[PDB]
């Protein structure tokens, strides 16, 4: 069986993570890093198995861990993953995979010669919405996709207001997993669009943008997160040379688990009926075909399961590393020039 | 009682004018003009008084023939006392565009682009949604016109004969006439087909500031539309589905005079979705406006019989024109910055 | 102002015609005869101008009298015909004649008199039906290849009883659907049948399913059922370029029963929710899926038509062409057991 | 021509009787008596031949006004319609009429004697989905009714918290309106259910209420107001031996008013096709329809089109005085006894 | 033996093993049923005094007995449990559970109160909201028949006060034409609307037994609607699958006390208090209010 | 385990598919003397044997069908049994559980369709009424039986004289209850998939069976999700129970699973018989016209 460690101990990880490993047997998590031990919070845990250190060495020299998940704030992320890897253990981290393009170049080289799994945290490549355009695009049915918007927005007006750097605006803390997904499924795009701002205070970190990842001549993807959307676009709009596909409703799992509802319940990341995605496409013979496409089980977990098969079974990595740089590229390069604004992709030689 | 001319009788005349003439009393048709006469599609019309030659006289024409002898048709009318009323495109240039208008208005006459989409349905809408106001500040709005015509555009021409310029210039035109000249535009046209055809294909957005940013789009592979209007406010929202059905109504064989004409479908009355100051949040429909292009005509009649201001004003026509233009500037996507 | 009488004064006179006519000033009611008078009912219109009398003769033998309706039984309506033909234009309410040939002789017979004689067809005038003929005319569907018209009810033990084929659901109910339909695409090429009572087998029909072939394209249908939970639609309507289906009956009929009064605002209004779905393509290719706004549906529009037809002599609204058409496909009906099929 | 006045123009007076009155020709409203006149709000109407004072008197002793308006504070209502009918003229008051029934009946009488007109201003007896169903009950094809609930609801967590008089809870604010035009169709109830209290501060002014009106023992008719509703109830349900009325949505006068959109705009008091009330009954054949009955026009203007063809052309008064005492009498003995109570009406002597 | 017999009890039992009937000569009628471990139908007495008594001697001989709450396992109420364990609604402020018809003229006699609208089906809707919010503060009534001034009741409209912040509503009307939602529920946070009862009854007459796909089944269609506000303030809206029921499972919880001895279904505070409530709707002409005091047993 | 064997190749939608996940069955020569391996070549990479030699297949379990039947190896046209793989659909197979436990009381009538809207998509055989009308009307001549009459309605509302893409065929079994199969080629908005009217109450059912349209899609039968229906598709039923209570309920519209026929003797010998009559008896006399049966 895998057996896995912790640093950090914040929201994330006892929502995003814990909650889903409780169900599978073949991960153990051992030991849980913390700055400080949170009697309360850390008990629950340790009526299990589970360790929790304050001494950072005492779990990277433990030679049992053989994966950590590092779910930290933003500013640690780098010098973390590096010495997790520094050890002999794989790493999982949690946006951003790295501050810089270059970082994140280094981190996946020295994983490599260290012969070991290095990867980010794209949870959301598990989220029902997503994994029905996923299957729909798989199925290709809709013929050639020329075009696919992803929205990801709220109506909280004066929810940002402030000023601060760029990592804490939306375009990073959204965008990355919208982006992340659309990349993981076309791959790099050739030039990407940028309309980033903050549509209610000047100068402040940003809460909305609009980018476009152009893909050739035909295929264009929109990425767009806006803070003051009222009646909600649709989760996903995908059109195709042959038909559409309409999906309107996120992904519940967020919402159930901020409700104290967990994985291991019935029906937990199921979609409501009302919600499934509807396709319009004409046949080879022109006939015109309208259905619902039940939404498939929206399932984080699934990305321990892949680092699971990934780690003892060499199963091809789950976040290719061309992805997760390119990511990190067009993100960085959304903040070189004021907006709007584009930029061309070279391919990538790594 | 206002004589005007037409110098062309093509499809257009024959869709959007003159059917709607029947209905102006106020409005005489004197004479038409066209190169090769048709009277198998001009024999109605004559039989009611409208005489066509192929020459020249005598206080405003339409201009409705081919896009290119615009221009030229257009300054060799004002040379004449006699007001102008120009289909799209207006000109080709944004210089001659502002050369007509100052012609025009030192030759004493009225010179203004047919923007008759301005009294669409959908359009009146939304308009009349953003004077009253009960979204608040808008952010953010979305005006589509789209197709699933796939094959359709697959052969390589001028810009002046693209979507950009043919459907786009509607869409820009009414929004423009709502907010402004933006300080900023951004251009994504190309032909999802064709590598090199003309454009069949554009997502073009115009800035406000931090604000307000409003986005037109045609794409000819939508199998499911998409509202023709989104708008997004900081009260709250409007979405309309459906566009105006006139135009299709004109293809049907209807025609302005019959009833139910221009009328909305329930079922495409827009949904207005916002919370009042006490924070209730209220999602009513919102009864589509009639939508009438003879209004262009009624409109451009107080504006040379009774002096009213004309419905497209000169900064409009011109921000219109460079916007336009300026989108081939550069290879897209690009951006643009607009200056006074 | 035309001056008219009525022969019967029962649920038909007092709902589809009296409540109309009460807008209708060029329209005058003189006489109303009956075999029994209720004043309860004839008080508010005596209150009016108009008389009510027991004794036949005192109309037929009137002089002002241009027109009599009759709304009497369906067992009487041959004979009586007569009676007003053979003096000074006659209203026949449903069902006109049994047999073509009474009908071929009251039409005819009339006109050795010098007077209209046309049958009564107010459903002409029902919204759904006004909205098919308003879409058909406009043909933006294309050539129709096909029609379906329904006029069912759910009524289980409602139809017992054996009684003539003028008492039947096919005479009855036929005549209305099969009239318009005829008045719309005219004489058809060949008639298919299907009469009988899907729950009593000796009962009159009370179930009907009868085709109009209009040569090798257009197949108009005909349908009426008591027997039916989940309506099908009030009209369906195929072309070559689209399609027109329209839920919902006219509402006349509701409101009057209802008390509502023809002249009350909103009278007969169509609900949205019922409007008419059109979905068809344009010369383009593009598909068009929108809603056909009813017409509003107004019974008393038939009296208006007699109106002219009497007075300023304009074309009779139900020709003797669609009249004699009607009864021959509603008459060879039960020529022999059913199916069948019979052509003109 | 009627000739009125105004005693106030505060918020009311701008906005549910003055924009109404710049329409009905036969109306001229000559002066309006305010403490103090806030030019801004005074010009438009300045514009017109009507006088603004900060003198009573000068208003009173006018010959020229028949009918005034009290549109001012609610505590001055029995005083000022008091001194105004003193004085040869009508009055019009805003809610409530009176403090007590005692007062009410005094008003009233004082009226009677006195020879004008007096009345409560009722306004909306003019909503349009209250003018649905008045149309659909007086029509009768629901055949007898048996049970009506009228709803007035909100989603205003922690709006109501204070303790304060009962003049001031939800009852007196919107019981009235609700209470009111029901009685003014089916009359004085024979008894009176009372389910009022704060549901989320004990002691605080009423912000919730279920009031029950019986008539006989066949009909029920249930007034009720709750301001912590997420998801609407119809605002009127409507039973019948024969069949149904629902209908959802309320009437959209006060919203569009308090957005600006004024009376003479364009769909102003038209209802959304959506939200018709919907009639399903049965025939006396057996045969069931279900369709849509077209809402009528809201227009609380007509309430002055009432007043004019009752003081002019001697017309029946619109709210019958039995219809106003019974309105402060429920009110009032709501509170008689703690809730949930129950009380016995007696027919009334007036 | 006879309708119940054959209706909502055999057929579940026709698929139990650890359950084996035999004999038949407990759903007598509502007239008599005091008199006869025992498993007595709805209602489960006329008195609240012989109600305890009935069960005190019971806990004498040493055996169980508890009433028949079959419709604790309505899918309907199921959903409406589900929803308000979870929590993201907030405090429940007020819920309405109905049970209507359209059966006009259908009740048109007289009879004892035993075998009326409020005892023959409210003990159905009362006895699941007191099994989940407890005994009530404060009761209301409005009871009769609004067909025929003296008739049994034929209709019912009963309040249940939790003190200040909570009431749940019980209502039954013949005459209703157009269903009012099954379970309304309002909160702090939000709303759960449920349209649509449970379909077993359906099926049941419907000759479908328990034992075969699809029973009981319920549909989309009428999956109940929640809309609430997140700590964001976020407003979501979305359908909750509604679970499955089985009138079945009432055994399954009492065969579990008598050969297990797991807690019993139906708590001894509970019954005594449903039929309190009945009783006392009764104990003055309508409409009344009847001042609950706390129980001790 | 049995042995089969194809006469045939192409079938490659609605037969192999399907087989390639029953254990105890399994291929073995497809009778084709042109089994050009462009098409045939992932059968092919299974263990199945492409020949072309006539024996080879007429030899070694189960017109041109009269050869395949002479040699003792069972056959299924499209133990004898014609191939009525529609009779899985999901939308018969509601329509046909409703009826089982009848809670409509006495069925009276039913229209089952299967239109398109293909204008310009254009002997006996070759039929319209032939090829697909024969599905629609197999199966409910398989839950009802065998009629007294039948009305016949065939043309081609296209060009006056073409193949029959059209027809409107009603099964009259007595005086009560009616069946009638409908299909044409110029339908814009489609009309329910099933009718069902009876004493007391309907079923109207909208949307067909998937699995053709998973099939020309991409998406094998062995796959999840293959062959469900849509909830916006599930079958409505109005019905009136005992009580004379109305009650209006969605039914979920059973799995759809074409390979069910080969698991099965399924398709009666007479249900066979007349199924072929009926498609013979409707060319006889020109249309409209009739024909009873004895």
């Amino acid at each position: 069986t895998l057996t896995m460690g912790f640093i950090g101990f914040g929201k994330s990880a006892n929502r995003y993570h814990l909650p889903y490993l409780k169900t599978r047997n073949n991960i153990k998590v051992k030991t849980i890093f913390v700055r400080q031990i949170n009697e309360e919070l850390a008990a629950p845990y340790e009526e299990r198995g589970v360790y929790f250190t304050t001494d950072l060495d005492e779990l990277l020299n433990d030679k049992e861990i053989q994966v950590v998940t590092i779910c930290t704030p933003a500013h640690t992320h780098y010098e973390l993953a590096k010495k997790v890897i520094l050890a002999g253990k794989s790493v999982i981290v949690e946006k951003p995979f790295c501050d810089t393009v270059e970082h994140a170049k280094e981190l996946l080289a020295l994983g490599r010669e260290k012969g070991v799994v290095v990867m980010p945290y794209q949870n959301r490549r598990f989220d029902g919405d997503f994994l029905a355009v996923k299957q729909v695009v798989e199925q290709g049915f809709l013929g050639d996709i020329i075009e696919i918007e992803s929205h990801i927005d709220y109506f909280r007006p004066g929810s940002i207001t402030h000023e601060a750097p760029k990592e804490e605006g939306s375009f990073y803390s959204l965008g990355i997993h919208t982006m992340d997904r659309m990349i993981s499924l076309f791959g790099r795009p050739n030039t990407v669009t940028y309309d980033i701002r903050n549509n209610e205070v000047e100068g402040a970190v940003d809460n909305y943008f609009d980018v476009g990842l152009h893909y050739g001549n035909q295929l264009k993807i929109k990425l767009k997160t806006n803070h003051i959307v009222a009646k909600d676009y649709p989760r996903f709009i995908v059109h195709g040379t042959n038909g559409s596909f309409i999906k309107y409703g996120e992904d519940q799992q967020e919402n159930d688990l901020k409700a104290g509802i967990m994985p291991e319940s019935a029906g937990f990341g199921e979609d409501s009926p009302m919600y499934y995605g509807i396709a319009k496409y004409r046949n080879a013979n022109g006939d015109w075909i309208e259905k619902q496409i039940k939404t498939p089980l929206g399932d984080y977990g699934r990305f321990y399961d892949a680092a699971y098969d990934t780690i003892v079974n060499g199963a091809p990595k789950l976040v290719k590393d061309e992805e997760a740089v390119t990511n990190i590229e067009i993100l960085e390069n959304g903040f070189a020039a004021p907006s709007p604004s584009v930029y061309k992709l070279e391919a990538l030689h790594l």
